């Protein structure tokens, strides 16, 4: 059977697919046409249907997995379109994680003789993250940080070594946010979560601006000025609040200038998109900072697809975590984005 | 001079006024007409201009303060209307706190010979809170909690004794949120803050629903169903997420169902108002819970005018803090709402 792992989230399905590249002449004869058909379809297309995408830049080439050499592919599509995926599949051992492994269990079993094995979404996240960092990103670091994040003329992406990754705070920003404290390969806990996540960004943006996609919302946000919507410390104090070290530029009240009708009438959609992004991102950073301090952990890695093609939020997290922690915490990022759960699911295949 | 304390916040001005009730016949002769005019104006009206309000139900009667007996009055008006207040005053030693004590310092000095003394907004909050609880609310408890907050048929407001109030986590929900850890009458720290506060509720509500007042936003929220806008755990899992004890009714993604155009087209303004209230309130409770755990404090008192005439948010905080802390934290509330800073400022008068 083809080797897949699937993470069915509240918004996106992520699929990891292992393409063998050590197929012998005898193995090629022995493989059935449908199996060859799937491999050809997945590797000869980068768009699947109208909403599936293969992230070619993330491919791991010539990986040794389960004693075979192959390429590891990364594919995503909206959970809303899973019925189309299952219908394609009806006309294999599937290790699946995320909430949708449970929600859509009965739907996967409409595919005859298909064997579904449900795995925990945070177990798979941890296992996939540790695995990808261990094998490297085609010889490059999987993990990076922003050096000198407080200085724009100096701020730059730099590789970061996670050879001894423990302990580690993992902040998974999907539809909602889960925060994990990882103490060893087999010892972690879900410290807490927040419901102000990527779905809040996308949902509020859609209501406030009429944007029709995540990418459109980020484009609007890149053009906006969040201080047109937010009430800053300097708007309340006339300057810094010196006694407690709060700079005048800090946000005192997100969207707090929208209590004035004249300001609501002048604010732009781009301003509102940027205020939504800044509000969500700062809240995630602040919750992460509080969790890191309580867990006595100084490395905080942010994952999940809220941050895909989202350098604005990544740089805001890098700057804010450094600033508000007085340099005691470091924001870390991973090239593989939102795919760790899907990889972790695939890694569960030998247990079945 | 009249005895005032003033807290000029980012949204509301709060004024505490001590009305002497032990005036002798000689003192009545010796008082100048303008002084009598102010006392008469303040005590014979409950609405001042078009936007000032005296909260008569909060009056402390027959209080002994600075060696005199009198009534303590509580008055509020929008900071936007402070220019009208100052103009009335131009045509006294003023202890003032909040950011506006600094922002509008030069404006107060347009009142001739008026002496402004700026005091710290969180110092005044702590001093005012401890003072009002110490003198009682006309013989009743100033502090209350919701007993059996997990059970609607049992949930009821009950008095709570703060005779030995330390340690105490104080969560001040104004335009933005400050969180204080109070260890003694003279030992406290601002643990952190959040910018998702009362101004976020009012500002987002205004954008999403067109409401024109705080009271209108709460009325809309009382009629709405936040689950029409929020994505719940059961929407992602089909039920509970059992492994980490997350109930299916928990919000996974605030506003997360608004990523679907058809759902944006069916949601009501009342639903959006309630989702805004639930999102802000749960985030405040969660940040408070994390701070209480790190500070090793089990009593959390919520103050600030986000909670005035807002039983919905108070009951949500009572329930959520109890539920998510597994009964280890208790939510406490104070009858005096948003007035503690103004009282603390008034208490600074003897130092000048
Ligand atoms: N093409 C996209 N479509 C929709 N959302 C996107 C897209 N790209 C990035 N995002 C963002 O990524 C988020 C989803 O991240 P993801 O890590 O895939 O969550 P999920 O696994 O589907 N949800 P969860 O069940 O909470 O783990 C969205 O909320 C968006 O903010
Ligand atoms: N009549 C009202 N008008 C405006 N806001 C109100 C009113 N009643 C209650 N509120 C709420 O109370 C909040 C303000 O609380 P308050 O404690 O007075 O803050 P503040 O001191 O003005 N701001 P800050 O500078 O951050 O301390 C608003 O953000 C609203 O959510
Ligand atoms: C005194 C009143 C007017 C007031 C209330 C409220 C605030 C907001 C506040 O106190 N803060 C501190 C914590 N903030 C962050 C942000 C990012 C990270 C990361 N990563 N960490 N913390 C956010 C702003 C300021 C002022
Ligand atoms: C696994 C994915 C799908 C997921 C992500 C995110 C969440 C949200 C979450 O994890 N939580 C726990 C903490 N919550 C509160 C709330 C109030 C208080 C008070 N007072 N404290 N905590 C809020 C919801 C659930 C599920
Ligand atoms: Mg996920
Ligand atoms: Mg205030």
């Amino acid at each position: 059977s083809p080797w897949f792992g699937m993470d069915i989230g509240g918004t996106l399905v992520k699929l990891s697919y292992f393409e063998p590249i050590d197929i012998t002449a005898e193995e090629e004869q022995e493989e059935v046409e449908s199996l060859k058909s799937i491999r050809k379809y997945l590797t000869s297309n980068v768009a699947y249907g109208s909403t599936g995408i293969r992230d070619v830049h993330l491919e791991l080439k010539d990986l040794t997995l389960f004693g075979r050499r192959g390429n590891l592919h990364f594919i995503r599509f909206p959970t809303q379109d899973l019925p189309t995926f299952i219908q394609m599949g009806r006309d294999t051992v599937l290790c699946a994680t995320g909430g949708g492994a449970y929600k859509f269990e009965k739907d996967f079993r409409t595919i005859g003789n298909l064997h579904l094995h449900k795995l925990d979404e945070l177990d798979c996240l941890v296992k996939g993250l540790l695995y990808i960092d261990s094998v490297s990103f085609n010889g490059q670091a999987e993990c990076y940080y922003f050096a000198n994040a407080s200085e724009p003329e100096r701020c730059q992406k730099m590789p970061f070594n996670l050879d001894d990754p423990y302990p580690l705070l993992v902040v998974n920003i999907g539809s909602g946010v889960s925060i994990l404290a990882v103490h060893s390969k087999d010892n972690y806990k879900r410290v807490t979560g927040t419901s102000l996540g990527g779905g809040t960004f996308l949902g509020l943006c859609s209501l406030l601006t009429g944007c029709e996609s995540f990418e459109e919302a980020l484009e609007m946000a890149s053009k906006g000025d969040s201080t047109q919507a937010d009430k800053l410390v300097r708007d309340i104090y006339g300057g810094d609040y010196e006694r407690f070290g709060l700079p005048g530029w800090a946000v005192a009240s997100s969207f707090g200038n929208m209590i004035y009708k004249e300001k609501r009438e002048s604010v732009s959609k781009e301003d509102l998109a940027r205020a939504t992004l800044v509000t969500i991102t700062n809240n995630i950073g602040s919750v992460a900072r509080m969790c890191a301090v309580n867990e006595k952990i100084n490395r905080v890695v942010f994952v999940g697809n809220f941050l895909r093609v989202n350098t604005l939020s990544m740089k805001l997290l890098a700057y804010a975590l450094d600033y508000w922690s007085k340099g005691q915490l470091k924001a870390l990022f991973l090239e593989h984005e939102g795919y760790f759960g899907a990889v972790g699911a695939l890694l569960g295949l030998p247990n079945f």
